[PDB]
């Protein structure tokens, strides 16, 4: 029939904004998004079957509409690979680094098995390629510095 996935991004400007819903709600030029603000799967599965479903007992202040750059690269790879997507933000929300001897964040979200595709700014570098698996780049980047207000 279709591929159901589950998709983890974070808010980062200007590859991912965050628009606040409609009053009945629908997303207009974007796709719905939740944040449980947490990073366990058992609750998100909860909260997405309870989504999906005749009965929706969810806060407002988990829906919130997201659309940009990366969420439109999204939407493209959905219409032309036909699986249709849910979405969600992480808990923390600080991308991830080496901690405590398992990891943190969005390639800890991963390892742990909670969403089948990560797309937000995400520099590989690695560390991370050889844990998590990586495409080919779609973007570059440097690291620039930013010195304060002019002179004065």
């Amino acid at each position: 029939s279709k591929l159901h996935l589950r998709v983890v991004t974070l808010i980062e400007h200007p590859f991912v904004f965050t628009r606040e819903v409609d009053d009945e709600g629908l997303c207009p030029a974007g796709q719905l998004c939740l944040d449980p603000m947490t990073n366990d799967s058992s609750t998100l599965d909860s909260l997405f079957s309870s989504l999906h479903s005749s009965n929706d007992t969810v806060p407002i202040k988990f829906k919130k509409c997201c659309y940009g750059y990366c969420i439109d690269l999204l939407e493209k790879i959905a219409e032309d690979m036909n699986f249709d997507f849910d979405l969600y933000i992480v808990g923390d929300g600080k991308y991830g680094a080496w901690k405590n001897g398992h990891w943190t964040g969005l390639v800890g979200d991963l390892l742990r098995g909670t969403a089948h595709m990560a797309v937000t700014s995400f520099s590989i570098n690695t560390a991370r390629s050889q844990v998590i698996d990586f495409t080919s780049p779609f973007f570059s980047t440097s690291l620039g510095i930013l010195v304060r207000t002019r002179d004065t």
